[PDB]
């Protein structure tokens, strides 16, 4: 569930969703309705790409097993959806981490008249 | 600035702003594109109304001064715009806290298919 999505994205990155994220850039701080102006906005974008494909789950609900070993996360033993949606998070919460040295600060709660149209999955 | 809003949220409510007040509803969690649900919902609608009065100000990035030693924000020294954000923070927060009683999980990740039109300040 989303709860469980922003421990991820803490633990990988040292900042909490709110608002270092939520309020980021085009896509991640604007209802995924601009263009993604960069890596880090990407990673929302790929993020509601990855649960559009769990059309039989919900995602923002349901709740699933992991741990880490290794400093990588291990999504555990679950329904098929539980499995699904933790890889979706796991992999949004690894691509934020990646994309760090690129963060830029003055894209939080960018004005959104700057922002382009967006494309699909 | 944002990040004082946020922990504001969390010292009021006992909840992060993630994701329990960004994806609440459809002002909160539908970037002020519906019409606010609930009184937790119209917290976020008065916020961005506050925020509007500021129009000589930076909401978003000016770090203002605050303290809440004995169970209420008090809003510190600063520049006019340090506190009149602080007090519509303040007032968000407050906001939040008092309306927890009517709370409900179901309005996080709400289906904004089911958003009405909204109204203006």
């Amino acid at each position: 569930d989303l709860w469980q999505f922003g421990q991820m994205i803490l633990k990988e990155t040292g900042k909490l969703p709110f608002p270092y994220y939520t309020t980021y850039g085009c896509y991640c701080g604007w209802g995924g309705q601009g263009q993604p102006k960069d890596a880090t906005d990407r990673c929302c974008f790929v993020h509601d790409c990855c649960y559009g494909k769990l059309t039989a789950c919900k995602p923002k609900t349901d709740r699933y097993s992991y741990s880490r070993e290794n400093g990588v996360i291990i999504c555990g033993e679950g329904t098929p959806c539980q499995k699904q949606i933790c890889e979706c998070d796991k992999a949004a919460a690894v691509c934020f981490r990646e994309n760090l040295r690129t963060y830029l600060a003055r894209y939080m709660a960018y004005p959104d008249v700057l922002c382009a149209v967006p494309e699909k999955c």
